[PDB]
C-alpha cells in the first residue's frame, strides 16, 4: 500500500527566497518510505505546485529541507507527499500559512505607453504590476519623461500600485510633442529597475489663496494670473486648516477642492485691503500662498537635471504637516552634501497632512 | 498640415528577432518632422501595430532602427510614420513581405494535465501550441512522466503539433496512481522548455503476428495473451510488407490497422503447425492500430534522450537502428532503446527517437 501522510509539517526560518520545512513521517503500510517531495499553494498559484529544494532528491532518513526559489512577500501553505516502493502516498494537511520576507522589486511595467488627451497635456500609461509581483509593502512607480533631445528628465512618484496612469498637465508642453518616457518600481525594501525608454506623444494660474491677518484674503484669478481681492468684502485671515478649505472651495466654486497644501515659495503681494475694501495701500507682504488641491490627489511633477538624484519616502506610521517633510527633504540631501532643488508632498493622511516626500537633490558649484 | 508619407523603405539585417528598417523623408509640409514610428503587420496581428526599436526613440534626423523583440518564424511587413506639431502623418508603402529566421521554441504548453482510461493506463493531455509561437518547421512535443516521487523519466517524442494527447499503457501502472508529468516542445533548431511538473493520476496483450517459413503463421490473442495459430490454417510466411499489413488485418478484423513495423526484440513461440493444423525464435511483426502513437522510452540518470526527423528520408526500421546505434557511438555512449516516427509507407519511417546511456 501507498505511504499514509505525513504529520505536523511546520515551517521555520523563513527568509525572502527560501524556507526550511519540517515534517513527520506518517503511517506506512508495510513499505519503508522511500522518499519526500514538497508542495507549495499561493493564492497566485493555481492549486499545489512542486517546489524546489536542497538537496534536490529527499530520501526517507530525512524530516527537514530546504526550499528554494521561492517569491518574496507571497503568501505560501506547504504540504509533503511521501513515496514508497509501490507509488506515491496521500498527501500531508498543509502546514501554516506563512508570508515571505520582503525584497526590493524586479519586474518594471509592461507596455508602457499614452497619448491624447486636452491641449497641453501628456497622457502616460502603463500595466499595472499585480500583486505577487511587489515583493514588499509600499509598492509604487516612478514615472519619468522629457522631450525629446532635452538632458533634463521630469519625474513623479506615484504612490498607488494599481495606478496605470499619470496626466502632466503644462504650458510648455508643445502640440503633439514626442517626449522619451520610462516608468520605474519601487517598495518599502528599495528601487526597482526602469522601463526601456519608449516614446509617447503629446496632445494635439493655479488655484491658490494668500493670507495676512488684518487684511481682505487674497486669491489667483486663474484666468489671467493675477492676485485678486475677496470676492466678498467681509473674509480675513483663517485660524483653521478646514476653513481654508472652505474658502478655497468659495472662491473656486467650479472646481472640486479636495485638500490644500502649502506653496514651497513664497510671493510677494501689494496692494492688500482691508474689511470692505477700505484703507486699500501698497504695502508689500510676503506670504506662503495655500494651493487649492483639486479632485483626486497627483504628486507635483519635479524637474531632475542632469548629475541630479530624485528620492522619496513614505512612513505609514507618520502623518505629519508640510513644513515637516520640507525639513526632511532637506536634510536628507545634506547628508549627501547636496542643494534641495525641489520637492512635493505624498500620500496625504488628512486635511494639509501627509505620510511621505518626493525631493530632488542637486550638487552644489 | 501633418508630414507626408516615407520612401525607400528597406528592410536588412533579418534575424529572428531583429531586422534593421531604413527609410527615406518625404515631405514636412512646411513643419519639419520631429519623430518616426515602425509598424508591422503580420498573419497574427490585428492589422498594423507599433513595434520596438532599440533606441525606442526616433528623432526627426534618423533614418535607420533596429526593430527588436520580433517573432522567430513569421512574416512581418513594416511602415514608417512621420511626426510633427500636428499631428502623426501618412503611413509609408509598406515594405516587402520578410520571415524572420527560425529559432528554439520558447513556450511550453499550457493547461498540461490528464486522467481516465483503461486498466493499466495513464492518459496525459495538454493544449496544443499554435503556429505563431512555435517558431520553426519540425514543431514537436516531448511527454514525460514518471511514477511519483520517483527520479528517472519515461518520455516520448511527439512529431504532429496537433496532437494534444498520450495514453502509456504498461502492466508496470498500478490502478488510480499519481504520476508527475511535464511536457516539453521543440522544433529543427533544437529543443525548448518543459513545462511545470504536475500530478496526473492513472485510471482504476499487444495485437502482432510472427511468421516462420513451412509453418503457418502465429498471432497474438489479445484477449489470454498467448500466441495461437492461423485461424483459417492455410496462410504460410509472407514476403512483402504490404502482404504482412493484409495478414494483421485479416488476424483482426475489428481493429483499424494501418502500419506494421518490425518489433525490437525477437519472442519465443511454441506450438508451430503445418499447413491445415517444438519452439522457435522470431521477430514478430506490430500490427499497429489507429493513429501513430511513438513508443515509450526509459531514459535513465544520466541519459540523453536523442530525436531526429529528415523530412527528406523514408528508409525502414533496420536503417534507424543503425542510426541510432551510431549516433550514441559517436557520442561514445551506447544503445539504449528506441522507437520509430513519422511514417511515411507501409513499415517505411522518416525519423527515429532514441535514449543514449553511458558505456556503464
Amino acid at each position: 500500500g501507498s505511504p499514509g501522510p505525513p504529520e505536523h509539517v511546520r515551517v521555520d526560518e523563513i527568509t525572502d527566497t527560501t524556507a526550511q520545512i519540517s515534517w513527520q513521517e506518517g503511517t506506512d503500510n508495510h513499505s519503508p518510505v522511500t522518499a519526500y517531495t514538497i508542495q507549495a499553494r499561493t493564492p497566485f498559484s493555481v492549486g499545489w505546485q512542486r517546489v524546489t529544494t536542497v538537496p534536490d532528491v529527499i530520501d526517507g532518513n530525512t524530516f527537514t529541507t530546504t526550499v528554494v526559489d521561492l517569491n518574496p512577500w507571497v503568501e505560501y501553505e506547504f504540504r509533503v507527499v511521501a513515496s514508497n516502493k509501490i507509488g506515491g502516498g496521500e498527501p500531508s494537511l498543509p502546514s501554516e500559512k506563512v508570508r515571505t520576507e520582503e525584497a526590493v522589486p524586479e519586474i518594471p511595467p509592461a507596455e508602457v505607453s499614452g497619448g491624447g488627451g486636452s491641449r497641453s497635456e501628456l497622457v502616460i500609461t502603463w500595466d499595472p504590476i499585480p500583486e505577487e509581483l511587489q515583493n514588499g509593502e509600499g509598492f509604487g512607480y516612478v514615472v519619468a519623461f522629457r522631450p525629446f533631445g532635452t538632458t533634463t528628465w521630469i519625474q513623479t512618484v506615484v504612490t498607488s500600485p494599481d495606478t496605470p496612469r499619470y496626466v502632466f498637465r503644462n504650458e510648455s508642453i508643445l502640440p503633439f510633442s514626442p517626449y522619451e518616457v520610462k516608468v520605474g518600481v519601487y517598495n518599502n525594501k528599495g528601487e526597482g529597475p526602469f522601463s526601456s525608454i519608449t516614446t509617447v506623444f503629446s496632445a494635439e494660474a493655479e488655484p491658490q489663496i494668500a493670507m495676512f491677518c488684518g487684511k481682505l484674503n487674497m486669491h489667483m484669478n486663474v484666468q489671467n494670473g493675477k492676485w485678486e481681492s475677496d470676492p466678498s468684502g467681509t473674509k480675513t485671515c483663517i485660524d483653521t486648516k478646514e476653513g481654508i478649505l472652505q474658502y478655497c472651495q468659495e472662491v473656486y466654486p467650479e472646481l472640486q477642492i479636495t485638500n490644500v497644501v502649502e506653496a514651497n515659495q513664497p510671493v510677494t503681494i501689494q496692494n492688500w485691503c482691508k474689511r470692505g475694501w477700505k484703507q486699500c495701500n501698497g504695502h508689500p507682504h510676503i506670504v506662503v500662498p495655500y494651493r487649492c488641491l483639486v479632485g483626486e490627489f497627483v504628486s507635483d511633477a519635479l524637474l531632475v537635471p542632469d548629475k541630479c538624484k530624485l528620492l522619496h519616502q513614505e512612513r505609514m506610521d507618520v502623518c505629519e504637516t508640510h513644513l515637516h517633510w520640507h525639513t526632511v527633504a532637506k536634510e536628507s540631501c545634506s547628508e549627501k552634501s547636496m542643494n534641495l532643488h525641489d520637492y512635493g508632498m505624498l500620500l496625504p493622511c488628512g486635511i494639509d497632512k501627509f505620510r511621505g516626500v518626493e525631493f530632488v537633490c542637486c550638487p552644489l558649484a
